[PDB]
């Protein structure tokens, strides 16, 4: 599914993703556009042998369990096919540990490059 902009940010306050780690969601949004375009079935293969799966684009290796990624650590204990579906519920709450963990939004390499030090005015919810 290609989530509109609202409904993603209706997902993230329901999730009580404002202000979780002082991460506003412009941030939030911004991310998962430049990751995915919003798409929920958004897949990207790595040179490690993983793969990043949908919306935020979580990693195979350290977040979900995909089956075939050497060294996966399934820290989100999740499969990665829950999060190629349209309901971000959960992939939402694996995103918040990953931040967690990092205390910001390092982890996504498109918010560094296309989101910090640039304006969010075309992200605000
Ligand atoms: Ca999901």
């Amino acid at each position: 599914k290609i989530l509109k902009k609202q409904e993603l940010c209706k997902n993230l306050v329901a999730q009580g993703m404002n202000g979780y780690q002082h991460i506003t969601l412009p941030n939030w949004v911004c991310t998962a556009f430049h990751e995915s375009s919003y798409n929920t079935r958004a897949t990207n293969h790595n040179t490690d042998g993983s793969t990043d799966y949908g919306i935020l684009q979580i990693n195979s290796r350290y977040w979900c369990h995909d089956g075939k990624t050497p060294g996966s650590k399934n820290a989100c204990n999740i499969s990665c096919s829950k999060l190629l579906d349209d309901d971000i519920t959960d992939d939402l709450k694996c995103a918040k540990k990953i931040a967690g963990e990092a205390k910001g939004l390092t982890p996504w390499v498109a918010w560094k490059s296309k989101c910090r030090g640039h304006d969010l005015s075309k992200f605000k919810c």
